[PDB]
This record gives structure tokens, C-alpha cells and sequence, in this order.
């Protein structure tokens, strides 16, 4: 998919749970995945259009803060990822959550 | 489900371990599972009515205390999640705790 | 099982080694796993009658320090664990341990 | 292959995936793999000539700064890896990323 | 097996290569395994005679000193450990190690 | 085996694959292995004569600073390793490698 993606990263994982609801509540955009990094540490991948990124990313930063010890670490939106991108890193949209896809 | 969820995350095992004691016996919620987060942190996740997450979540709260040693590291309560988290993040009911719900 | 809990957390495996043969030879408790617990930390759980986990506890406590370098972080006690923590944490009985429950 | 081999590092998954995305848009580079490399550090390994290796590894670490709270932790270009270590690091082309290798 | 287990465990994992191999070169004893501890630490574990143990831990103690950078954690020997321990800690004697354990 | 074997940590990867291409392209050595150790240190292991593994572990320790933010952790050398050590720690020979012998 050509559609853009978004990622965040908290330490904690309330933080990141307080985020991902955020974002797909926010903007038109599908929570793909989440890894466990290490150290408590935490990334969440939402995938839609650059301006609905844009709306879930601002509204996800701002949930960090609704969580009780968590901090935002990193993130970035990535408008339109190559698709080498999306083949190696854990980004592209997924059957589990197709149908969330569709919704937007 | 569109129950409410409960997140609690602490230094060591122990103190996840009394969280975790103390919000079942105090609110009608399931614990539906934990998460090793590295670092020697433990999150544990809880489902129920608003209601009961709440209760449950302030007693597991004060019960981290109860470990020597532990720390409450950071807890967040989500009232209605969207389904698309509860898809991919640890959070859904599971079969092996459908009878405590 | 409605047997208490204990549990006890060192820096590094030493310590936890230490720990644990105390317990099992102090209380009338079983050794029923241990964790990795990230950060060079371990865990180790026992079950038993309540006054036998408390005895045992002390013991490994105190054998923590017969370990160079060890550190005990962290333990606790739940004397009646709830069913749904027993399922979800790895706290329960189980069949490599059982000739060990049987014995207490 | 005697290609050769481009490997960055960041703090912050990310600061990966901005760095990724850049190299493989700049130089004919193939993205063959990435590492959680513990303490929310993370891997990527990129293979092409080393003229291109070159120049999407400067656009790479240009890119880590577009991902708030990243950081660039360390990097390298092996100009024509040791089959030996091909084979035992994470570092060759493999059947998932062909396509992208037929296409530089 | 009622034998002695000795643990040592280190920062790095050359420093845990140059303990075991003075260990089981001084000390009747065998190498049962080793854990990757996290954080960089390496724990290896050593059974046999009390006596032999002692004599293995002294050298593989000293043994560390000689890997550049290697750091000596934490250590401890247990002269006699339940099997409850042994089950359930990976301390045990293996198919892997009984030509060595023969040897003693 | 009885042949030598040397073993370098760095932090980062970049660092443990300069001192990897470095330590083949040097002594007559072979790489066997690799650990991710936690905490993005890496370890890498080789196996040979003891005067090739002396000459490719020289050549590995300088080729680390070659990696921007790379830093040489530790390294050991065992000229003549326990039979007992090769089987438990992952250090011996193995088929994956077995051309490069």
C-alpha cells in the first residue's frame, strides 16, 4: 500500500494503549501492528492518508500524556513508504485488521 | 468487546503480582493476560464494566506498595476502546479466561 | 490451587539459585518456575500452606546474600491468590513439579 | 553476493523506518533486513554497489533526524563482504526481498 | 543428581567463555549450560563434587581477569541442591554434557 | 574441535559486521557464529589455528573504530578450548559454515 504511515513509541505500555485508541478514534487510519522494543519500550504503526496520519499522530501525542507515568519517545510519519519498506519493517496492513481497513 | 480496560505496569514481577491479586478480588473484572515489557517490567491488562475497571485498577494501585521492592511505573484506564486496538493490542478477552468473565 | 504465593525477584541468577534451594528445604513449598525477567533479573514462584510460604520466604531472603554480587529486588506474598491470577500469571502447579506438591 | 553492505542503527524504531525509507528511494539499494537489536535500538541492512550503498547511507542518516526523539546511534559500509560473513550475519539478499533486488 | 552446582555469571560473553574453560580444565566438573541473562550478562553452570566445584569456581573466578573489557557479576556455589530446584532451574545434568560427567 | 577460538563484542551491529569482515579477510579463520546479547551488544565467534585466530582478532579490534559510534566491548582468546566448553557455549563448527573451513 501506498498509503502513509505513522509511528510512536512510548515507554510503558498504558502509554501506548492511550495512544493507539486515540489515533483510531481521531483520524481515518488503521492500527496495523505494535512491537515490543526492549527496555519497556513500546511502537504502535497506523496506516491511512498523509492528512489522516497527520490527525491521528497529533491526537495519539497528546494521549501519551492522559497515561499516568508514560513518556512519548519517538515518532515520525513517513508519507508514502516505498514498498521494500513495508516488505522488511512490520508496517503493511494485515487480514487481522482488513476489515478496519475498509472502514476508512 | 467494548468493555472497558485497565493497564497497570511495574518494576518486578511481585508487585504485578499483588496488583494483579488485588483488582479481581475488588472489582468484577478479568485479567485477561501480562505482558514480560524487559527491563524487568511486567504489564498486566483487566476487562469489565467502567465501573469495576475503575474499582479494580485504584485497588491494584495501592497494592503495588505491598511488594517490597516494587514499583507502579505508569497505568492508564481506556472506558471504550476501539475495536482496531483491541484486534492488535493484548487486550481482548481470551478463551482460557472466558469462565471468569 | 488455593495455596498462598510467594515470590521473589534478585539481580542476577546466583542469588535466585541461592534463594530458591533455601526455600524448598525451609517450608513445606514447592519451586514451581521461574522467569526471566530481562535486565540480568530473575524470578522464581513457590506455592504452599500460607505459614509455609512465609518461612520459606524468610529463608531465601536471607540466603540472597550468600550469592557474591547478588541484590534482592523485590518479593512479595498473596496468601489466597485468586484463580484467574493463578491461570494468567505463571503461578500455578504443574506437572513437572507435581512429585514436589505431593511430597509437601 | 559481492555487493556491497550498509548497516544502521538507531535508538527508536522510527528513526529506523525514516532512515529505511530514505535509502532505498535515493540509492539502488535493496533493504534485505532489519534487527531489534535490544534496548529499543534497532537494525537495518541494506546491499547494492557500493557507489549506491554510499549515497543512500548519507541520505539514511539525514533522515534519522526527521523522526522526532531518534537518535543515530552508528553505522557502517563494508565496501565487498567476506561470504563467511554473508552467510552468518544477517546481511544477504534472501527470496522475500527479490523483487527489489531484480529492479536496482 | 545431588551433585554441587556452581553459577558465574558475567558482562560479556567472552568473559564467561574464559571462565568455563578454566573451570572444567581445574575442577573435576562438567558444564551443564549456560543463559543468556539479558543486559549483556552470560551465566554458565557447572556440576560435580563440592570440593571439585570450589577448585572450578576459584579458577574460572580468576579466568574472567583475563578477558579484556569482562566484568565478574555474580557467583555462587550450592553444595547440594533439592531436586525440586534442579528440576526446575536449568541446573541439571543433560544428554548433551554425559560424556563429560563420565570423565569426572 | 581443538582449534583456537576467539570471540569479540561490540555495541551496535555495525561495529560486531566491521569486525567480522575484517577478522575472514585476515587470518584462515572461520566465522561460526553470532549472539545478539542484549542491550544492541553483539558477539561474534571464530574458530581456527591459534596463530590465525591471534591474526584475525587483531584485525577485528582495529576494524571496529571503523564503524561510526561503534565501541569494542570485550574479547577473549582461548588458544585450545575444552571439548566440554565447544558443546554447551555456541562456539564450535557447524554445518552452515562447514564450506569456509
Amino acid at each position: 500500500s501506498l498509503d502513509a504511515v505513522g509511528s510512536l513509541e512510548t515507554k510503558g505500555f498504558p502509554g501506548v494503549l492511550a495512544a493507539a485508541d486515540a489515533m483510531v478514534k481521531t483520524g481515518r487510519v488503521t492500527l496495523v501492528g505494535y512491537i515490543r522494543a526492549g527496555s519497556a519500550r513500546f511502537t504502535i504503526i497506523i496506516r491511512g492518508d498523509v492528512s489522516e496520519v497527520k490527525t491521528a499522530m497529533d491526537a495519539g501525542i497528546h494521549a501519551v500524556d492522559k497515561a499516568y507515568g508514560a513518556a512519548l519517545e519517538t515518532w515520525v510519519i513517513i508519507p508514502r513508504p516505498h514498498e521494500n519498506v513495508e516488505c522488511v519493517l512490520p508496517i503493511a496492513y494485515n487480514e487481522n485488521v482488513e476489515r478496519f481497513r475498509e472502514s476508512t
